[PDB]
């Protein structure tokens, strides 16, 4: 498969054309991946610019962090989704300094260019920067194949400009997060599990999507064999100190279609395995709980709701019982 | 005795009694607790209709009163709520440009109640105040935008079109989730006899219709709330009609009570006009086929089809500018 080949080769030269900076397009792909020709456009553009991941950061909060935080909550969004990352804002992802512990927020966006056809949401996004001062955006294309991108480039913003952050939580623009269980959860950890923490909804041994089509579908031509153990699902909750080691070891890692398991391909050169926490309940919780608010006092977040069920759900929590 | 209709029905009749307060009594009408039968039981949007039913003088907060300075061919009215900025600008962008081809004048407004804190919306009120400045076609008025206020959306904009922009030609009223082939429009409102258009109103238009009773459906209607029959009407996302027709249905409006479904409301409306809405094969409220859905030429001979993504409106818009040279 090709990313294997490509990551082998990769390998060789951290443990004995750039993989980094080349921008072109890769016109070699299209010899050597068997039927290039008839793979759909987003394997195409994936391969193609495979080498290229110093995108330039157009909007930035470069003193998000001048307050050392306890916690940097970092929600993947796209352009059009105003409704969402306002409804976060107000409810479970409010900042805050209760008992003098800092909670800062970070919104993290590519481009929605026209060539994509999408409308022109410039002037809207940049009102919104200017009032709630809490957008990074990129510029690269923002689609599913590229988020792996999008966290690479957040680990290189958390390098610069947010390297003190006791903790981080990265997630989705539709999951429900309980922010003050995972605050309590944060506080009741030892020194040492906390330097090295990673956990959320944790699977060994998945492997491939082969079905042309399924959202992850990916190609025996691409990858083959199993993916490492890997947090996925709409979030997951970390360590500071090792977003840090996390950034540095992107640079051995080719990029992956599938951002999650991008991420378990880090940890798993660290030598790290990150850890199922019951409390990420990714495939939602059961239809006969899901009305009854104490369902959501012990999780620590649940995929999907929609902003106005955020805000109801966070506003019922703050009377339970 | 012949069994008693249900509220609406019985509230209509005393109304048609009265034109052969029902408009601005906005206190809760406590009386519908009493005559409703089962009222407690309703779900809260029922009880909410019911008990503001009288009340339709709600204050436009947000206004464009220079949209029809130069008298219109055609005027889009797109229903919307706050949060679908993606939505608008994408019709903005395409279908719904304002353009002048022919001296045919055609504008754009949105139709916007409020997204209120007390219903869970996020606020997003100063943005929506900034798209209007920098867009100039939104309309607001201060209701709580819910799918049950719908009619009051219908009746507020006719009231707009009967102060604002009363000399249009023709109106489409459409949903900010439909494309809508504006090129295909203006050619069929040309083609048009001088009589055919003072009473032109099409669309997907549905004879023989009834309230769904079927408490988990989305339309669901109480026996308790409507009984008999609907008339006929155009539904499913878009409809077309002439200026002086949207003149005749707003002074109407007054006679008949308002109801949850805006698109039966505006069929009770023409009934009582004497008019019969009449279907137009081009209105595909339930899209098209799925071997045709990539094929532009599919949309050169339709009106409008439902549903579209913002993106797949600027796709669509975009192949269509140059289908003539493959269809
Ligand atoms: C991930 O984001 C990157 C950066 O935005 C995307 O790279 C860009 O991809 C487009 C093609 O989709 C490239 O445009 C094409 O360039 C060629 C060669 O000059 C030109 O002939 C085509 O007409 C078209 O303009 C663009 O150069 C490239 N930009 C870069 C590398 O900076 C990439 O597509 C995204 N990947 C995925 C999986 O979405
Ligand atoms: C259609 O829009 C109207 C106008 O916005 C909505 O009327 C408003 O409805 C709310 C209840 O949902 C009323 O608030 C309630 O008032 C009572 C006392 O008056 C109070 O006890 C409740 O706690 C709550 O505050 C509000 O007064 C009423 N406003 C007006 C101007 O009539 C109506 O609910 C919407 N209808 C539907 C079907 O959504
Ligand atoms: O091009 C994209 C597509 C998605 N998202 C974000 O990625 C997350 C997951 O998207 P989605 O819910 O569609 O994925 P799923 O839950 O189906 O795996 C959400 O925060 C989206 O806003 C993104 O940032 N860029
Ligand atoms: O409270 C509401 C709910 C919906 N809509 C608009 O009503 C139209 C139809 O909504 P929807 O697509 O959900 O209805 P459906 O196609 O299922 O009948 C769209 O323009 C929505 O923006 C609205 O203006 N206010
Ligand atoms: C990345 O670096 C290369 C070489 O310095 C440069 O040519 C390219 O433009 C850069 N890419 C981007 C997207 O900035
Ligand atoms: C409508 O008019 C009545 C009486 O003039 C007034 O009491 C009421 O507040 C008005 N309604 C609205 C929503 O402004
Ligand atoms: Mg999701
Ligand atoms: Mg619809």
């Amino acid at each position: 498969a090709y990313w294997n080949r490509e990551q082998e080769k990769l390998n060789r030269q951290y443990n004995p054309i750039s993989h980094l900076n080349y921008c072109e397009p890769d016109l070699r792909v299209t010899s050597v991946v068997t039927g290039f020709n008839n793979l759909p456009d987003r394997f195409k553009d994936f391969l193609l610019y495979l080498r290229c991941r110093n995108y330039s950061l157009l909007i930035d909060q470069p003193d998000k962090c001048a307050k050392k935080p306890f916690l940097l909550l970092a929600i993947k969004s796209l352009t059009p989704h105003f409704a969402r990352r306002q409804a976060i804002r107000e409810s479970w992802g409010q900042e805050s300094n209760a008992g003098n512990q800092t909670v800062v927020r970070v919104f993290l966006l590519g481009q929605t260019p026209p060539e994509d056809n999408h409308p022109d949401l410039s002037d809207m996004l940049k009102f919104e920067s200017e009032k709630h001062q809490d957008i990074l955006m990129w510029n690269y294309r923002d689609t599913f194949f590229n988020l792996s991108l999008k966290e690479v480039l957040f680990l290189r913003w958390v390098s610069t400009s947010c390297p003190d952050t006791e903790f981080v939580f990265k997630g989705d623009d539709d999951v429900f997060v309980n922010t003050h269980h995972i605050l309590n959860y944060l506080n009741s950890l030892s020194k040492t599990k906390a330097k090295d923490l990673f956990i959320g909804d944790v699977i060994h041994n998945a492997g491939p999507h082969r079905d042309k089509k399924l959202k992850y579908y990916i190609p025996e031509v691409v990858y083959s064999g199993l993916y490492p153990p890997y947090a996925g699902g709409g979030g997951f909750l970390y360590s500071g100190h090792l977003a840090l080691r996390l950034y540095h070891i992107t640079d051995q890692v080719h990029l992956y279609p599938i951002d999650d398991v991008y991420t378990g391909m880090c940890l798993q050169k660290l030598g790290l395995v990150p850890e199922k926490h019951k409390g990420f309940r990714t495939f939602d919780i059961e239809e006969k709980n899901k009305n009854n608010i104490c369902s959501y006092v012990d999780l620590m977040l649940v995929h999907s709701r929609k902003p106005q069920e955020m805000i109801d759900i966070w506003s019922q929590l703050q009377s339970a019982h």
